[PDB]
């Protein structure tokens, strides 16, 4: 099977949003609205911004999870490569085989699907802070896209998923994301390469 990317703001008017960090050579993420697209070096804090229209009820949590963008690879679990899986990199709290950690946060919880395979990490929603209209998550991308034996130079996309204290959808939003050594050099090419 393969998980929806269908854009859904449902009730609450869920939706992401992100900064607008530039594309000097030493930016570390940024996010092309061009293209949709999150370009990131590896390891590197990834700041998420989640906007809604109204409150959600306690227990509403929000999960993140990786899939293939191009149809033929949709299928296929992403995970991390045979290098970054077993170089001990962890925090922890994520599973070594796991694309995509919440940093900074304690209450994250990492799943491997019993029926699908597939990861994702999920975190209890929190209010801003005060003075705040948005509630910002920090993820880090811990393979490069063009990891031999893992991503393999496929594109991915990043599903964010809003949902209730029993997993059920509340709302839905993603991004391509290309995890690279230069994403500011990265970002410029492929809006150039859009433009053309
Ligand atoms: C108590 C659990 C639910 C609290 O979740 C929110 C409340 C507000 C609010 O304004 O009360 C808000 O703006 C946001 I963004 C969130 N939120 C959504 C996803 C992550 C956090
Ligand atoms: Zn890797």
């Amino acid at each position: 099977s393969v998980p929806s990317q269908k854009t859904y703001q449902g009730s609450y008017g869920f939706r992401l949003g992100f900064l607008h960090s530039g594309t000097a050579k030493s930016v570390t993420c940024t996010y092309s609205p061009a293209l949709n697209k999150l370009f990131c070096q590896l390891a590197k804090t990834c700041p998420v911004q989640l906007w809604v229209d109204s409150t959600p009820p306690p227990g509403t949590r929000v999960r993140a999870m990786a899939i293939y963008k191009q149809s033929q690879h949709m299928t296929e679990v992403v995970r991390r490569c045979p290098h970054h899986e077993r170089c001990s990199d962890s925090d922890g709290l994520a599973p070594p085989q796991h694309l995509i950690r919440v940093e900074g946060n304690l209450r994250a919880e990492y799943l491997d699907d019993r029926n699908t395979f597939r990861h994702s990490v999920v975190v209890p929603c929190e209010p801003p802070e005060v003075g705040s209209d948005c509630t910002t998550i920090h993820y880090n991308y811990m393979c490069y896209s063009s990891c031999m034996g893992g991503m393999n130079r496929r594109p991915i996309l990043t599903i964010i998923t809003l949902e209730d204290s029993s997993g059920n959808l509340l709302g839905r939003d993603s991004f391509e994301v290309r995890v690279c050594a230069c994403p500011g050099r990265d970002r410029r090419t492929e809006e150039e390469n859009l433009r053309k």
